[PDB]
């Protein structure tokens, strides 16, 4: 249910957050778009558990928020090639894709296992550079990572072969 | 070398320009950016063929308009979710950060084989779609597949644990 979902925001989102207002403004920043992303994820994982799934022309609508989140997480990065924090820019902005999840059948969990690849790219270099010196660097990766890998977690046992969409539910091409 | 750099850029990315141009607007303005950026590199490898090892400081100035280059390829594609093309938008923008082995080491040929992979994560989806239908897609992916498969064997024989700077050379920040 979406309460796993929000069980993973819990335990590694919510430290994360804070750790990342700590480290950097830039970073905090950043982090903000993506738990902004997370939370529009969720609302459509419960909209699709009350809902027939859609249209592929309906879906490409309904996932636009999440793409202009991962623009905006994207640019910060971008834009901040001068930050002494941009592994940690990049950690993020080169594994936001994780979140199109959602319209990826019937792989998922292999697309989330994807991106989780690239933020390792990257937060292998935060610990090497970190471990001993900077424990704030050390549990902003392990948060995030661990995070990627419930979200995996998540997606193998509650959306297997894809977003677990309602035959019996109402239309998609809705909301509230 | 500064020749074998533009031979491997004659020989793939050249007809991928023409490809990108002629499947769609948005595709070509991207892969323009990707080659001014190329054309940046190519003479960062000059000045290095040139140039005693500059400082860090030295060196984080040298790359900006690299950088510059890689903010705008991503610009595009982040700002094209609307394409019918997306795959191979994110195919460049995913990966733009193979420029960045000039900067790297003692690693360069390995990072960009990890933003190989991430291209053809998009590449993947490419050729899954048009093989037997569209042949100008299936070539777009070989020449950028294989631009950057010759890139890794091309840091492999001539800038094996880094860019090779001249330890007899000038001063990188001007030339004669
Ligand atoms: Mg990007």
């Amino acid at each position: 249910s979406v309460k796993e979902f929000q069980n993973l925001v819990d335990q590694h989102i919510t430290p994360f957050v804070a750790l990342s207002k700590k480290l950097a403004p830039e970073v905090g920043n950043q982090v903000e778009q993506l738990v902004k992303a997370i939370d529009a994820e969720k609302a459509l994982i419960n909209t699709a558990s009350q809902s027939k799934k859609p249209s592929q022309e309906t879906l490409l609508e309904l996932i636009k928020p999440l793409n202009n989140f991962a623009a905006e997480v994207g640019k910060i990065r971008d834009s901040n090639r001068s930050s002494k924090f941009f592994n940690n820019l990049s950690a993020i902005s080169e594994s936001i894709g994780f979140l199109s999840w959602v319209v990826v059948e019937p792989t998922p969990g292999p697309h989330v296992a994807e991106m989780r690849g690239s933020a390792e790219f990257y937060t292998n270099r935060i610990l090497k550079e970190f471990k001993g010196v900077n424990q704030d660097q050390v549990d902003w990766v392990s948060n995030y990572v661990n995070f990627l890998k419930d979200l995996e977690k998540y997606i193998k046992q509650y959306h297997t072969t894809g977003l677990t969409w309602n035959p019996k539910g109402g239309d998609a091409k809705s909301a509230t």
